[PDB]
């Protein structure tokens, strides 16, 4: 079917905050959209921070620098970044969280697919973009009608 693509909501996967953390952090400075992280990243990523080879401690560090700016951005309530659960919940503060995952982060874009008989009273409004590099990842969202970027791309289009 033809999708009508308004980004609003923006949902990374792992690698995203390990590759491209400042670019992530451009598109929530800009404002112009909600950035949704699957609570499934946040804990990967204490993974990697808590682990050692070389590239494994660079990529720790990564992720430290990472969950610190997370872990900033939620506590001053920043109102375009979001956290989500696996059973759709919002979480406002990851403060505490105590604690291959494609599906989940997929289940985390279908939440802002809020799609209703009605809407077909033509195309398919989507509003929400996963952002990864993987490829994997990126044919499971097309076979879903999730919008999917990379996010040098995604942020050469938002030009912000």
């Amino acid at each position: 079917m033809e999708l009508e693509i308004r980004p609003l909501f923006l949902v990374p996967d792992t690698n995203g905050f390990i590759d491209h953390l400042a670019s992530l952090a451009r598109l929530l400075e800009s404002r112009k959209y909600i950035l949704v992280v699957p609570l499934i990243v946040i804990n990967e990523l204490d993974g990697l921070a808590k682990g050692a080879g070389g590239y494994a401690r660079v990529v720790q560090e990564k992720a430290r620098k990472s969950i610190e700016f997370l872990e900033q951005r939620f506590e001053s309530r920043d109102s375009c970044l979001r956290a989500l659960t696996s059973r759709g919940n919002e979480l406002e503060s990851i403060a505490f969280r105590s604690e291959n995952n494609d599906d989940l982060i997929l289940s985390c874009c279908l939440h802002y697919c809020k799609d209703k008989a009605k809407d077909f009273m033509i195309r398919l409004l989507r509003e929400v973009v996963l952002l990864t590099d993987d490829r994997n990842l990126r044919v499971k969202a097309l076979t879903r009608n999730v919008p999917v970027r990379d996010i040098p791309a995604f942020l050469t289009w938002a030009q912000v």
